[PDB]
């Protein structure tokens, strides 16, 4: 019991409470669970089976006729509250909701899920992650103490060291849910099991470079986040670096009317310092700034001077210069200027030409460069061919196109750089080795209104579930290659290959996409028909849009393993198309600050810097990842939030039930529970079997006389193999 300290109580009940839940009478009756109107799913009591009616008792006593394919049977007291859900005799969406809830109500926080370390958080001090349970969970294997983020953090240290393997540990946690403490969390613990403060002091710049607020939160982390702790030969801490990946773009000059731009905008049009209002020229009003006048300006939530201040301390006590700071300050003020250039088409002719120099005149002194020149170079570019050059022509739209493009890979550059800087001042010079991932991403973030961005973070979800699938599928099933037995012999990631082939195939989404922001004269509604003609009736996880719930509209439909969801299509094809400039980057080239720093300076598969699309880089990147990371051994953490307010212990469904798709972890377990999910010995078996024929061969005797099918179910060599609806069926017979 009491074999590592004090800590149990609030992690793990003893004995007396196993006991006292295991033996409590537990029919399979009137047991069921059922659908509810305000909640999903609470535990209901019928009166019998009567056929698609019953009476069902909720605490509050409900009454109503529900049908029989969404009143559940609960799994058994004697296996309530058990870590590894991957073995209840059932399986379901209530199994795993109250099999949390109770759990998160009698605190036992951390708990498992096959691979997943589902975490609840709590909302009070608990002393779960004491000085003592860090050797308690140290030298541990995964399934015998319990389960915990030490655990699997200490799991992933031991597994480098057996093999130099590179481990990675994928979590996923809302906008201030408390992942941005877990994250340090374990980073401590790996820090004593060999730093956290530079860690967390790089941090804030970051979100002020790359947040912004949604239609969902406040303080939404659009970017992706890598964290790389290398450590010796022998395991020992000689790095400290962070990888940013998947970087929003279409931010800087576009958001919807929910939200806002990034925060360092608003950040410098609050005025605690006019220093820089006076000096990148700006006003105070940011409606004077198309850019990033397009949505909500001032939040309800924080103010934008104090974080100035903050982020500007955040910068100084990193490896930055002064005049690295004024640089970029004076950058982000000609991102914010571009939106005001202007331009009108000539009198005989498409070509678009310049109207008023003042903006251009601003932005170009904002990086010590002509005026006149650049604004020439924008409407006047040329490309080189053969051996010489040509002038190309420009109309207005395209010009708008460029210079768009053009502030979004300034700023891009700007965020990448300033990122590489961060982890050149965090480095020791140690000679290091395999590391660990830890990597936050945004989750499986649906809406009611979605665009291209939910869709390409769907996607990236997509992937990431896809890849688990199958690295679960592996381990698992290539274990029982030993066991005498086999099932479920398909790979376990070829199902979501259906939903992945529909956006990234040839013909695929992002390929018509691409096609329509190539194609000279497109318009959203020729996209419509294209992407319907291609691929409506001619596939499944493609269908049409549902007209309803007077929401605004839907276009196509796709079906993920997080659910169905439609998107939205007006405004994907100029929100994609970002041909980039080349002679504005030879001006930037020849600068005379650190912007070159960026823009420095085979032909196969490169496209054009008029072919460029947001998506393709995007496919790209994403790919480097997903191959990186495949590169790596994984580990998935969950920390979730049960309620809306921070009152612990309580928890609703339809919330839980939430992250419980973002996550997926339904996913994974109904991957492992359409075989065997019952894996056991004979230490329960024949004690609980004996009561009604009263080792292998005993099992054998022990199984085929209470009259059980050999079909649905295998005891190989060592463990017997069991689906999870039939254990109930012996549950109320093995008790008699």
């Amino acid at each position: 019991m009491a074999v590592f300290g004090e800590a149990a109580p609030y992690l793990r009940k003893s004995e007396k409470e196993r006991i006292e839940a295991q033996n409590k009478p537990f029919d399979a009756k009137s047991s069921v669970f059922v659908v509810d109107a305000k909640e999903s799913f609470v535990k209901a009591t019928v009166q019998s089976r009567e056929g698609g009616k019953v009476t069902a008792k909720t605490e509050g006593g409900a009454t109503v006729t529900v049908k029989d394919d969404q009143v559940f049977p609960m799994n058994p007291p004697k296996y309530d509250k058990i870590e590894d859900m991957a073995m209840m005799t059932h399986l379901h969406e209530p199994a795993v909701l109250y099999n949390l809830k109770e759990r998160y109500a009698a605190w036992m926080i951390y708990t498992y899920s096959g691979l997943f370390c589902v975490t609840v958080n709590p909302y009070k001090w608990l002393p779960v992650y004491n000085a003592e349970v860090v050797a308690a969970y140290r030298g541990k294997k995964r399934q015998e103490a319990p389960p915990h983020i030490f655990s699997i953090s200490d799991n992933a240290y031991q597994f480098m060291l057996t093999d130099r393997e590179n481990q990675s540990i994928l979590i996923t946690g809302e906008s201030g849910a408390g992942k941005t403490v877990n994250t340090k969390r374990v980073i401590q613990y790996f820090a004593t099991i060999a730093l956290e403060d530079q860690i967390i002091s790089a941090n804030p710049l970051l979100e002020a470079f790359g947040n912004a607020k949604t239609v969902r939160n406040d303080n939404s982390s659009r970017f992706g986040k890598f964290i790389r702790i290398h450590f010796g030969t022998t395991g020992k801490l000689a790095s400290a670096d962070i990888e940013t990946y998947l970087l929003e773009k279409s931010r800087v000059t576009f958001q919807l009317k929910a939200e806002r731009s990034y925060h360092i905008f608003y950040q410098i049009m609050s005025n605690k310092k006019p220093d820089l209002i006076e000096m990148l020229l700006i006003t105070t009003n940011p409606y004077d700034y198309a850019f990033v006048s397009q949505g909500e300006i001032t939040v309800p939530s924080i103010d934008d001077q104090e974080e100035l201040m903050a982020t500007d301390s955040a910068i100084d006590i990193l490896g930055f210069t002064s005049d690295e700071r004024v640089s970029i300050y004076k950058l982000t003020g000609a991102v914010m200027h571009y939106g005001n250039m202007k331009f009108k088409q000539k009198q005989r002719e498409e070509q678009a030409e310049p109207d008023g120099t003042e903006v251009a005149d601003k932005a170009a002194y904002l990086q010590n460069l002509n005026s006149a020149d650049l604004l020439k170079a924008l409407c006047y570019p040329r490309v080189k061919v053969g051996n010489e050059y040509v002038t190309k022509g420009q109309t207005v739209q395209q010009v708008y196109n460029a210079v768009g493009a053009l502030a979004k890979a300034v700023y891009e550059k700007m965020f990448l750089w300033m990122v590489t800087r961060i982890n050149q001042q965090l480095d020791t010079k140690q000679p290091r080795q395999y590391f660990i991932g830890v990597l936050d991403i945004a989750g499986f973030e649906i809406f009611d209104f979605n665009s291209l961005e939910q869709l390409c973070i769907n996607f990236t979800n997509e992937k990431l579930q896809q890849f688990f699938n199958h690295h679960m599928f592996v381990l698992e099933q290539e274990e029982y290659k030993k066991e005498g037995i086999e099932w479920e012999f398909i790979d376990f990631g070829m199902d979501l290959a259906a939903c992945i082939e529909l956006i990234e195939k040839p013909m695929g989404i992002f390929s018509i996409l691409e096609e329509e922001c190539m194609f000279p004269k497109a318009t959203d509604t020729s996209f419509k028909n294209k992407l319907y003609e291609q691929h409506l009736g001619k596939s499944n996880n493609f269908q049409k849009p549902k007209p309803a719930k007077g929401k605004v509209e839907a276009h196509f439909s796709l079906v993920h393993y997080a659910g169905t969801v439609d998107y939205n299509i007006a405004g994907w094809l100029d929100k994609n198309k970002d041909p980039l400039n080349e002679t504005v980057v030879g001006l930037y080239q020849k600068s005379s600050m650190k912007t070159l720093a960026y823009l420095f300076s085979k032909g196969a598969k490169k496209k054009g810097s008029s072919f460029q699309t947001v998506s393709a880089l995007f496919r790209e990147n994403l790919n480097k990842l997903m191959t990186n990371l495949r590169s790596t051994h994984p580990h998935f953490v969950r920390c979730i939030i049960p309620n809306e307010t921070k009152t612990p212990g309580a928890m609703e469904h339809e919330l839980v039930l939430h992250q419980l798709r973002c996550n997926g972890v339904l996913e994974g377990i109904r991957i492992c529970r359409k075989g065997f999910p019952s894996r056991i010995l004979y230490a329960d078996f024949k004690q609980r079997y004996k009561v009604l024929n009263a080792s292998k061969k005993a099992s054998e005797k022990l199984l085929g006389s209470i009259d059980i099918d050999h079909t649905q179910y295998k005891f190989g060599h060592t463990k017997v193999f069991f689906k999870a609806g039939l254990l109930g069926l012996l549950e109320e017979m093995r008790d008699d």
